[PDB]
DNA sequence: TATGTACAACCGAACGTTCCATAGCTATTATATACACAGCGTGCT
């Protein structure tokens, strides 16, 4: 996990857990210990940048979109939505995985790709209820979650996003 | 001269299983906090 993060190609805890069979508690405690060790030998003996921070959600979006087979235009829109999604306090505390998945789902229905949430959550191993629950929060601020140029050109209109 | 007799020469070792010794992890209780996930139950169609 540290090695992936240092290379700017960071992965998620679940993705690494798919190969190495270790439950979450031991994983977290070991990671905290090793980070302290690296920091300790960075001062006495660099190590981290803006990347070392846990969330760094923008890095996950390109791979998650690839798993769904979306075009690059949707991926860029998802990155913009996820980047601006941190201004909302009702969602900012959520896990970076959900922040990226809900942003991807918002754009999937914005460009009208026929992929249902039942498969988006099944592909990225995220509960469908969580996806739709988060989508509701990412509906009161849609004007701030869509790139101005895309709406200006005419590629996407905000009336294609269903409203509850 | 002839015949006898005598003499001289030409099984190891690799692997597996059991037996001490030390240290560490596991489980439980309480509490605030918050997220995600897996259930159960009730109304709707």
């Amino acid at each position: 996990l540290i090695g992936c993060r240092r290379a700017e190609v960071a992965r998620t805890f679940k993705e690494i857990q798919s190969l190495i069979h270790v439950k979450t508690k031991e994983f977290g405690k070991t990671l905290n210990i090793m980070k302290n060790i690296l920091r300790g030998k960075s001062e006495d003996g660099k190590i981290d940048t803006d990347n070392m921070s846990g969330a760094q959600n923008l890095t996950y979006i390109p791979r998650f979109c690839s798993h769904l087979g979306l075009p690059m235009q949707v991926t860029t829109s998802a990155e913009y939505t996820a980047k601006k999604c941190k201004e909302i306090k009702e969602i900012a505390g959520k896990s970076p995985i959900t922040i990226a998945v809900v942003s991807i789902y918002l754009n999937i229905l914005l460009f009208q790709i026929p992929i249902t949430a039942a498969k988006v959550g099944q592909t990225l191993q995220v509960t469908e209820g969580t996806i739709k629950s988060g989508y509701k929060i990412l509906y009161e601020h849609r004007d701030k979650l869509v790139d101005p140029q895309l709406i200006a050109n005419g590629v996407v209109s905000l009336d294609n996003l269903p409203g509850v």
